[PDB]
DNA sequence: TTCTTGGGTCTACCGTTTAAT
DNA sequence: AATTAAACGGTAGACCCAAGA
């Protein structure tokens, strides 16, 4: 048997895993909805972990490993962090 | 039968914007 | 002006599940 891309399959196989469609209607979980269960477990292991995305940046001098961790000490908000990064009147900046 | 794939369904936390003070 | 909450928009990684191997 052959797939539609030209490479061989077995017979009770549609398509090869190259070419099988799992996008939108296709996937094998669309239209499902987690359990509250699951959506526990979900949440336990993500607690206290940080996203990629975050920042490091320097309060004139007062590094931090994001701009959330600046907040918290400063005791703002994390708005204010940025407002602050962009503003003349303070030395705050992203390192990178 | 098991082991592998890989993208839809979620969570915790980030950072930037903007309405409202 | 300088502030905050909430609206938005994003990442990785855990979960699920059917079908390829
Ligand atoms: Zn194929």
């Amino acid at each position: 048997k052959f797939c539609k891309c030209g490479v061989r399959i077995q017979t009770s196989a549609y398509t090869c895993s190259k070419c099988r469609n799992r996008s939108g209607e296709n996937n094998s979980f669309f239209n499902h909805k987690h359990s509250d269960i699951t959506k526990s477990k979900i949440s336990e292991k993500m607690k206290g972990k940080k996203p990629s995305n975050i920042k490091k940046i320097s309060c004139d001098g007062v590094i931090f490993d994001c701009a959330a961790d600046a907040a918290r000490h400063f005791k703002i908000s994390s708005g204010l962090v940025t407002y602050r990064v962009k503003s003349d009147k303070w030395n705050w900046f992203y390192i990178n």
